[PDB]
């Protein structure tokens, strides 16, 4: 049972211990979840307001009297500000109605154009993880490794990747815990990230998986966390992707093969195909 | 008395030195105080345009000549938009300033929204802080510890915590001030922040609290402040949360109780039931 | 002539080498230039469409032929979507100008609803710079320093601080240049500013100014940058503010005289009054 | 053929491997083609009310039975909110489709004024990159060194460079890949930059270009990225600028040309004429 999911999660269950986290919810629930509660809030106030309208008298022309019908889409017309003419108020217990029914969409429209806003301008950073890492030698070292690519044309700047170690350990009390282990990297900004970055991890003396083997790596229960964090160009937006490897997903003495090709016009061209093959000995 | 609150506010009295800041205080007032400031200009400016109805003659149709009341409704029903019939403009001094007031009025409610998206879209970051401190060994170290749980679903990611001891100290010319030391951890920087994390203090030869007891603490009058920033899934935004701890609550020798259990199932579960028990020897 | 202005500006005169840059420049000029510029749009448009309904023949029911002022109302009321009643149009061409009317209105209010909100939502830091610096000992060593306050009484969270000597320097070819250098102080980073905060630079061999005098300064006609940047909870966004000092502006042996004095009633307090005052022997 | 063209972009031939992207798609497509689709889904949704009105009789006042233009000028000032007057709703049926229209129409304006706000809000860095690098000793070593001007008079505050060596090399293994250098800078962060600023990287055994040559860095294709990275406080957003130099850019011997000139007046001036001048000696 692996404790962090392939995309990043946590597959742990809470255990624990409809309004007290509103702004939260409102932004987390589904689209057609969204449109549904909007749409209550809307019939809901209307309602209300067609009810104000009946307990101060037939002040709605060309209306019948005490016909909740009539006033509904009156309000409705009022609080969207279509304003027909068939439908008018009369009185001045009517205009004042209005006038607040007004100011009432207004300051709801506003709240729910926020909710809309902060809802859709949600940019994914469109960045593919190699399914598996390696274990291969790199400048006289065992280095891990794997590799992203950009999925989009339009580039990422200031890309940062962060590649955490998270196996079960063994304090000098004897405590049994899981830590977390930050793996130095050969690079770990990429000022400007356009199309392919291989991640590296040299196993030197200073590594936590120095020494350890396939089967260490199993009965520590190892996994391998990755963050990915950036400003992408096309949204003028930060940007992040996260993605979880297990021990059983490192292929070692692999190589992962090169992605870019020379075609035969000597273009340079970047073949993703490629991306998730990976060259082992026999 | 302590000079930090423990939701990390300062408890000094602001002895010092309605427009000068206005862009703070519409966002910093409750949202009563807000609502009513906006219906404040929502009829003040509705009344103005009134007058500069009347003030022009009876350029209302249907209106009664001179009434402020009929001016005013039509003030709104043009501000707002609705239009409905009744009361229309007559001559081109009334259309002049219905072409101004529809102006004025998209101007008004471009900045009433500003300030409600501004204002709405505060996210809060759902984290929680154990209501002690513990001063335990932890890999051959007494270590100061705490720790911070998320009480939400979806995760925080590049998740940086400060641990800043504050104490009153004596400097060589034997000036007595108020220093901020900040407390080297041995995780400052969690990646992808899901669920919860122990923070550590090392008390070694370098840190300012190496050979402090009990007792010392509350003579220097010593205080803990902690920071909690990091990038939430879930708003899309970036979230803070801070705290502060008394020399009062540390509880010496103290062990956090795991809040990972094991069901009955093998599945890895988290009871937040037991964050803030702490185990003592006795 | 100093170089910096205590503002942080520069004082250089730029010799250099209507739309090339409109974006900046409708966010950068007064807000009386940047009403008045919506405005003319708001009005100029206006008048196109209402020579649009002429050119299409008496499409305007209750408008006087071929009049402008009847047409420009309608257009008025149509882009505003108040519809009074009496103007409306006939004809499919008149009714084909009002659709395309209406989505030219709402995507020109999109993008004055955009700038105003990116002009009015634009905090200040609220950060108070000492008037004066000082040299003086501190630890043992002399000391550069200089302060900051908070003015409101929200916190700033991560707040940083950069101190940057500014002198001209000649190189081992004999170039004469400006150089900026980076002051290393005590605290850089103070996660969480509340009230005030003393910024102190120790003078040693490391030092850039170690072994100057106040003549020294001059010659090399040194001055100080100050930049502070930090996350306002009052406003949930970053800010910064800048300052600069002159050598004519160091009080050297000046100590700042502390800003928290305890009350009768033993509550810590700050007073901003003495901010300024600096305390000097003779 | 260079990797990297002038401007920052990879000069690579994208292989390989209508709404699966689409708030990107939407934010990257030109503003023709964006007003384009905007204008379509107004039309489509409209006419799709339209046709909602037909689907249940003759419920639209003053309206010619069956005709579908007239429905359609119906709904667009519904959906827009006009309200003329001779075009109403009649029966239950028609006033449900208004309310799900108004309705229909708030969201849709919502996410059209989102995409606006989100295309519009890209402000540029302003940002002058030098034509050319050069090589000259300063401070005793040679030095590469390039330089950036700000074209605005508004001060850019905690800005990054980066300066990125990029080349083909051999691994200890043999295998031929393409490798960034983070070249070290004296100075990478400039906390107000204002006018002008001088990259500048010592090669000193240090450096990835010790021993090399003009030839060298042909051969191994070395190329030259820089990124620059900060806060505009014309926009009160981040900003970001990227360019790329080649080999045959860099004069080796070469000397900017200083663009701070003294007038006669005294005034310190800045001419950015100078801006790409480089000193060669022969
Ligand atoms: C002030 C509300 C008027 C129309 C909707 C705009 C809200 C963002
Ligand atoms: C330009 C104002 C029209 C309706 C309100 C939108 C302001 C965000
Ligand atoms: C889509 C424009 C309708 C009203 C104004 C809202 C623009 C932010
Ligand atoms: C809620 C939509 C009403 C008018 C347009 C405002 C959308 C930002
Ligand atoms: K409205
Ligand atoms: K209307
Ligand atoms: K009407
Ligand atoms: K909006
Ligand atoms: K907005
Ligand atoms: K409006
Ligand atoms: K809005
Ligand atoms: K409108
Ligand atoms: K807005
Ligand atoms: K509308
Ligand atoms: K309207
Ligand atoms: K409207
Ligand atoms: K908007």
């Amino acid at each position: 049972p692996r404790i962090l999911n392939s995309d990043g999660s946590s597959n742990i269950t809470r255990l624990g211990l409809w309004l007290d986290d509103h702004y939260h919810d409102l932004l987390t629930v589904s689209w057609p979840v969204f449109i549904t509660l909007i749409t209550g809030l809307y019939l809901v106030t209307n309602a209300l307001f067609a009810l104000a309208y009946l307990a101060s008298g037939d002040v709605i022309e060309n209306a019948r009297p005490g016909s909740f019908t009539d006033a509904f889409f009156f309000s409705v017309q009022t609080m969207a500000t279509i304003g027909y003419g068939k439908l008018i108020p009369i009185g001045p217990l009517a205009n004042t109605l209005v006038t607040l029914e007004a100011l009432c969409g207004m300051l709801g429209m506003a709240v729910a154009a926020s909710l809309i806003y902060a809802r859709f301008t949600r940019p994914t950073a469109g960045v593919l993880f190699s399914s598996r890492m390696v274990i291969s030698d790199f400048e006289g070292k065992p280095t891990l490794m794997m590799r992203l690519a950009n999925l989009r044309i339009e580039q990422i700047i200031e890309a940062d990747v962060h590649l955490v170690l998270v196996r079960s350990e063994i304090s000098q009390e004897g405590m049994v815990f899981r830590r977390f282990h930050d793996l130095t990297l050969t690079r770990s900004r990429s000022p400007i990230f356009s199309l392919s970055w291989t991640v590296m991890h040299p196993i030197d003396h200073h590594s936590p998986i120095y020494g350890e083997t396939d089967e260490t790596l199993r009965n520590s229960h190892s996994e391998f966390l990755v963050l990915f964090t950036g400003h992408h160009e096309a949204f003028a937006q930060n940007v992040h992707a996260r993605h979880a490897y297990s021990s059983d997903e490192i292929i070692w003495g692999g190589h992962f093969v090169d992605v870019f090709t020379t075609l035969p016009d000597g273009r340079r061209a970047l073949d993703l195909g490629k991306f998730h093959e990976i060259a082992q000995h026999h």
